[PDB]
Formats: C-alpha cells, sequence, structure tokens
C-alpha cells in the first residue's frame, strides 16, 4: 500500500526548499520531500567546518524571487558564514510552512520507473514507499563526499573528520591538527585552525592560486541601498554570465600597455573576491595563455612577498594553468609564517602509512596527531546519482545509461527517464549558483504545470536532442583553458571516475535564453506522451 503524491522531492537544499515551495504552494500539488540530514541546508548542514564561507557576496547568495524576503535580509560583512546561511533557508523553511513536506533522516534508496502505470515508485532506508508521477533530484552537485583511503587508515589513535563531516561545537584548541587538502575548503579551516591549535600540519600535494577575500563590515546604509535597487541588481545578474554582480570585463590582458595590465590586476586583488579577478578584470583569462600566465605570475609575486622562509614559500608556490575554481582567502599565505606551522610537501616526500599514533611519511618521519582533517573533495555533479538505483524506461540503471560521461538535455533533463528531473545535473551552467537553481526549478516547475493543464502523463528528451547538448557544451568548453585545470570540474580528482564535460560554460543568460526558445518552441527536443 504505497503513499500516491503528485510529486517526489530529493533533497533540502537550496534547490528542494524552491522545488517544494513551487510544487505545493504555487501549483497546489501534493509533495512529499526527503533528506538524509535532520533538516535543511544542504551544502550549509553538512560542512560546518570552521572558516566555512560563501565567496558570493552577501546580498546575492540568497533566493531572488520573493521581494518581500529580499526587503527583510540582513547581513553584518561582505560574504556570509556557514551558520548565517544555514540560519537564512531554516527562516526560508518557517516562512512558507514546507517543513510538514519534508521527511527527514530518510535517504532515498531507489527511484524506478513504472511504465504502465506512468508512476515513479521511490523507496527509502526506512522502508517506505511512494509512487509519484514527477521525481524532482536536488541532490547537490558539491555533495557526495570523496574520502580518499590511506595505508593503514583503519588504525589511528583519535579522529578522522571529512570536513563536509564535521561534528557541529567540536573545537581543535589546544590540539595537534594534520590537514590534508589544499583546494577551497582546506584554505578555509587551515586559515582559521592556525590562531587556535598548536600545531598545524598541511600535507600539501597541489598548492593553488588564490587572492584575497576581501570579506569587509558593511553598515545599514550600505544594506538599504543595495535593497532600493534590488531589481535592477538582480535583473543584471541574470542577463550576466557568472552572476556575481560586478562587470565582467571584455578587454584582452596583453592589449594595454606592463603598468595598466599590473594596475587591474592590483586593483582586483586589494578588492578582493576569486571571481573578481578571474572574470572581472580582463575578459580573456580563462580563454587566452598569454592573459592566464600573467595572471598567474602575478598571483605568485604576491605569495612571494608573503611568506618570508623562502623555502616554505617554494613548496607552496602553485605552478602552471590559472585554471581552477577561483579561489580566495582570509589570510591564507600568512599562516605559514607561524612557527607552529609545519608544511609538508607530499609530492616531495609522500605519504607511506597511517600509524596507531599518526602519520608516516616516506620521511623515515612520523607526525603524531591527534586528529586528521580530510579537506578532500566530492564526487561532483553526478555522484549521488551513481550512488542509488535509480532506473527508468525498460528498467535501464542510471549508470548503464550514463555508461561514459553522464549527460543531459538543457542540464535538467535525461532521456529513457520520463518525468524525472536535475537540479544542478550534469552540463548545467557555472555561476554563482542560487540564480542558477531558481532558473532550473522555475523551468521545472513550469514544464509540470504545461504537463499537468496539457494532459501529458510522459514528457522525455529525444536522444538526438540530448546528443546535441552534449555536442554545445563540449564546443564551448574547448575554447576555455578549464578543460586543462586539472580538477573536480571535469571529474579528474576520483580515481576510477572516467574525464568529461560537466558544465555549460555558456553563462546564466544565454542559458535562460536557451530555456526561454525552447519552451516558446512548444518544447523543442521533447516527446510527449498524451492521453
Ligand atoms: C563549503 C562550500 C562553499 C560553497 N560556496 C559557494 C558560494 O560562495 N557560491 C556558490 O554559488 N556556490 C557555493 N557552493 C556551492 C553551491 O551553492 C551549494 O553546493 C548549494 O547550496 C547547492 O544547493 P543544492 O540544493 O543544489 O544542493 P546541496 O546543498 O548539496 O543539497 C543536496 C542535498 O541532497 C541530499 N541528498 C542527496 N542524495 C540524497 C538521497 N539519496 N536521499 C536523501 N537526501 C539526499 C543531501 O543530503 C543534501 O542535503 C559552495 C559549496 C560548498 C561545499
Ligand atoms: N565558495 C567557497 O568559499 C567554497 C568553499 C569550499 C568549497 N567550495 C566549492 O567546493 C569545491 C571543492 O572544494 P574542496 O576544497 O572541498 O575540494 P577540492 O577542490 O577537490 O580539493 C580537494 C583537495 O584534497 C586533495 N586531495 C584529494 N585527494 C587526495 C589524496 N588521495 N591524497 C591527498 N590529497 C588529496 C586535493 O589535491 P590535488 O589538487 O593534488 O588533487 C585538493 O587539495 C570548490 O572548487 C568550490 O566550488 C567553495
Amino acid at each position: 500500500s504505497p503513499t500516491v503524491v503528485d510529486a517526489v522531492v530529493i533533497g533540502a537544499g537550496f534547490g528542494g526548499i524552491y522545488a517544494v515551495h513551487k510544487l505545493h504552494n504555487e501549483q497546489g500539488l501534493t509533495v512529499v520531500g526527503f533528506d538524509k540530514a535532520d533538516g535543511p541546508g544542504g551544502t550549509w548542514y553538512w560542512n560546518r567546518y570552521p572558516g566555512a564561507l560563501s565567496d558570493t557576496e552577501s546580498h546575492l547568495y540568497r533566493f531572488s524571487f520573493d521581494r518581500d524576503l529580499l526587503q527583510d535580509g540582513t547581513w553584518k560583512t561582505t560574504y556570509i558564514t556557514q551558520p548565517e546561511i544555514l540560519e537564512y533557508l531554516e527562516s526560508v523553511v518557517d516562512r512558507f510552512d514546507l517543513r510538514r513536506h519534508f521527511r527527514f533522516g530518510t535517504e532515498v534508496t531507489s527511484a524506478i520507473y513504472l511504465e504502465d502505470e506512468n508512476l515513479w515508485e521511490v523507496s527509502t532506508d526506512k522502508g517506505e514507499v511512494y509512487r509519484a508521477k514527477y521525481v524532482v533530484n536536488a541532490v547537490g552537485l558539491l555533495s557526495a563526499i570523496n574520502f580518499p583511503d590511506l595505508p593503514g587508515l583503519d588504525t589511528f589513535e583519535g579522529e578522522t573528520i571529512h570536513t563536509a563531516a564535521w561534528p557541529e561545537g567540536k573545537n581543535l584548541a589546544g590540539k595537534r591538527v594534520g590537514v590534508i587538502g589544499t583546494g577551497s575548503t582546506g584554505q578555509q579551516v587551515i586559515t582559521a585552525l592556525a590562531p587556535e591549535v598548536e600545531h598545524l600540519t598541511v600535507f600539501v600535494r597541489t598548492p593553488q592560486y588564490s587572492v584575497p577575500v576581501g570579506n569587509r563590515p558593511v553598515t545599514k546604509e550600505q544594506i538599504d541601498a543595495i535593497k532600493a535597487d534590488y531589481d535592477g541588481i538582480w535583473d543584471s545578474v541574470k542577463k550576466s554570465a557568472v552572476a556575481f554582480g560586478f562587470e565582467e570585463s571584455t578587454l584582452p590582458a596583453m592589449s594595454v600597455s606592463e603598468e595598466e595590465r599590473n594596475r587591474i590586476f592590483q586593483e582586483a586583488w586589494d578588492h578582493g573576491g576569486g571571481f573578481r579577478f578571474m572574470f572581472g578584470t580582463f575578459g580573456d583569462i580563462a580563454t587566452d595563455e598569454a592573459a592566464n600566465e600573467a595572471a598567474a605570475s602575478f598571483i605568485r609575486s604576491k605569495i612571494a612577498e608573503i611568506i618570508e622562509d623562502p623555502e616554505t614559500a617554494r613548496k607552496l608556490m602553485p605552478t602552471g594553468l590559472y585554471a581552477k575554481r577561483p579561489l580566495c582567502d582570509n589570510g591564507y599565505y600568512e599562516v605559514y609564517n607561524r612557527p607552529n606551522v609545519e608544511a609538508v610537501a607530499i609530492k616531495e616526500n609522500p605519504i607511506r602509512e597511517v600509524t596507531a599514533k599518526g602519520v608516516v611519511t616516506e620521511d623515515g618521519v612520523l607526525h603524531e596527531l591527534d586528529v586528521l582533517v580530510f579537506a578532500t573533495g566530492f564526487d561532483a555533479v553526478d555522484g549521488n546519482y551513481r550512488r542509488i538505483e535509480i532506473r527508468g524506461r525498460n528498467g535501464l540503471h542510471i549508470n548503464d545509461h550514463w555508461d561514459g560521461q553522464p549527460t543531459s538535455y538543457l542540464g535538467v533533463t535525461t532521456a529513457n527517464f520520463p518525468n524525472w528531473f536535475m537540479v544542478l545535473g550534469p552540463n548545467g551552467p557555472f555561476t554563482n549558483l542560487p540564480p542558477s537553481i531558481e532558473t532550473q526549478v522555475e523551468w521545472i516547475s513550469d514544464t509540470v504545470a504545461y504537463a499537468e493543464r496539457n494532459e501529458i502523463r510522459a514528457i522525455e528528451p529525444t536522444p538526438e536532442a540530448e546528443e546535441e547538448w552534449t555536442q554545445t557544451c563540449t564546443d564551448i568548453a574547448n575554447a576555455t583553458l578549464f578543460t586543462r585545470g586539472d580538477s573536480w570540474i571535469f571529474g579528474a580528482n576520483v580515481p576510477g571516475k572516467k574525464p568529461s564535460v560537466l558544465f555549460y560554460l555558456g553563462g546564466l543568460g544565454n542559458y535562460r535564453n536557451v530555456l526561454a526558445g525552447v519552451v516558446a518552441d512548444s518544447y523543442r527536443g521533447f516527446e510527449l506522451k498524451s492521453a
């Protein structure tokens, strides 16, 4: 005796919160949501590591769809910490009475399409079964935990924390900590842990490029000036490419004098923001090799000013293309001048084994550790889809459908899987994410309503349309240097995972233009089954 509902939503982050609001409050459908978390927040429920903070400016790292909720927003700094975002997202849940629609502490273990009924059968880890005509997957593009295995790790004194599963209230003051990982998460937790711990050991494998964040206090008059121009601010954001609120440059870097190139880089550096350094200074830093090297070397010279010990600056000096997700920090490079901060270059002096009481290097040197923080990445974009049994038409598994690379049509849809939608699924926009999540959930909500109104019982894309979208994303990505960034953005960070394109990099405005032309062209690329 399964529970019948119109729509199932998986995940209670940004995407699920909004999807439950659109499907129930606006369209009046019966909806059930799920999250293995005990409450809402998604990313910001799980990542409670110290230093966790958004690189989207405070006034734009939030929903834009409700004007009253925009005029009630509050914040203290130019950027916003994890406890502030979790609080904001919880406030959205109470504001729209969404809580009662969500089954928390529950994991969706299977999602099986029943063709003869045109219904999805969704079963959970608690034993309950549901049947729905629509399924909306908001399972998170940076959500499936990546946890590398090390020799003898099952045999260790003390705790092993992956940053995306940090226990609330855990403080490491006065302890002896090691951190592995030098991406955005590692930098934040290294910078936050340095003043409190008595010895920090950073196992650095690939040092990265990072600019100052510039997180400045915000006055009431500043907030009010933003609130009285919210419409135009969001209008410009949604028409732009990366949607961070700053003017995106079209000036080629090597077309100006060396002094002007320096002046522009130094202005962004002093202002702050990783995305602004990459896209707000010149227009070809991500597509022109000479422009990219000008940006990379300017950052290197700054790191050489900061880190006094030249041998310490050597291990932390980033080489190669400036083509990973732009990073910014609250004083990351100054940490290594502290006497109680050690850097270990893992590529020269590798990790050999985890002992009972610490980590041994091929140094013939053990580093004792009360705690070992894992600042490693995510099985990004497609990870949380491959972890569960998703079968569509003819019972074809999602892993067999996504045999090689994960694919979509327009980032929100895939073939053989009718009435089945993805928020931040494969081959979607690469922007400030809340306004791209809103764009997707809005199109998904409008597409369900169109099915309900015109009596369609199954919508799904054609293989021809899906392959056309893959090619469109592949051609655009091949015009950039991100394809050679060697990061999670192209699926190169998980061993066993085959690299591929994973993002449409045409920008949010072009993406929204593509979605609107698809709808106006009577859902071009979509097969409709009626009656
Ligand atoms: C530390 C950090 C900082 C970031 N900073 C920024 C930033 O400044 N700007 C920006 O644009 N983006 C940022 N991001 C990225 C992005 O904005 C967030 O990941 C965003 O909140 C995604 O929202 P979501 O709802 O799509 O997914 P998530 O927040 O990841 O929510 C997915 C949810 O689905 C649940 N789930 C998955 N599978 C199942 C299942 N089988 N059953 C039940 N529940 C399931 C998970 O528990 C999770 O709670 C950051 C990400 C991280 C990790
Ligand atoms: N906006 C924000 O402030 C913010 C903050 C945190 C996260 N994020 C988002 O989340 C993404 C991922 O961030 P993240 O830093 O958690 O992930 P990440 O970019 O994948 O970083 C993983 C780190 O772990 C290292 N590592 C991986 N496997 C290892 C192994 N087997 N042994 C040793 N070291 C290993 C990596 O080194 P290698 O490079 O050598 O592989 C890297 O330094 C970011 O790009 C960003 O989109 C955003």
